[PDB]
């Protein structure tokens, strides 16, 4: 399927144990997509002071359209040293590995895969 319904656990930035997906734009997009397929991906909501506490390159989920079955349609955009790889809508959050952190909420998304 071109899209997959996921429910992503929303993590507090200070709880995250693994603060990025890897060391290059191509690697972090690859690993993010793998962890989304495997159900091992969390979401951190972006506010003042959040991104400097995480590791670059960043992977964002961004709104791709204006929401089937309560799932916002999203796609992946990476960022490294202020350059983005991909073009999309509003940021819903930054993706990180999930390794058993307790979430505060869930974010229903339809991931363009």
């Amino acid at each position: 399927k071109t899209h997959v319904q996921l429910s992503l656990p929303v993590l507090q930035v200070r709880d995250v144990l693994v603060r990025g997906f890897g060391d290059s734009v191509e690697e972090v997009l690859s690993e993010a997509r793998q962890h989304l397929k495997d159900g091992t991906c969390g979401l951190v909501e972006v506010e003042k002071g959040v991104l400097p506490q995480l590791e670059q390159p960043y992977v964002f989920i961004k709104r791709s359209d204006a929401a089937p079955h309560g799932h916002v349609m999203v796609e992946l955009v990476a960022e490294l040293e202020g350059i983005q790889y991909g073009r999309s809508g509003e940021t819903l959050g930054v993706l990180v590995p999930h390794v058993g952190e307790i979430p505060v909420a869930y974010r229903k998304v339809l991931l363009r895969k």
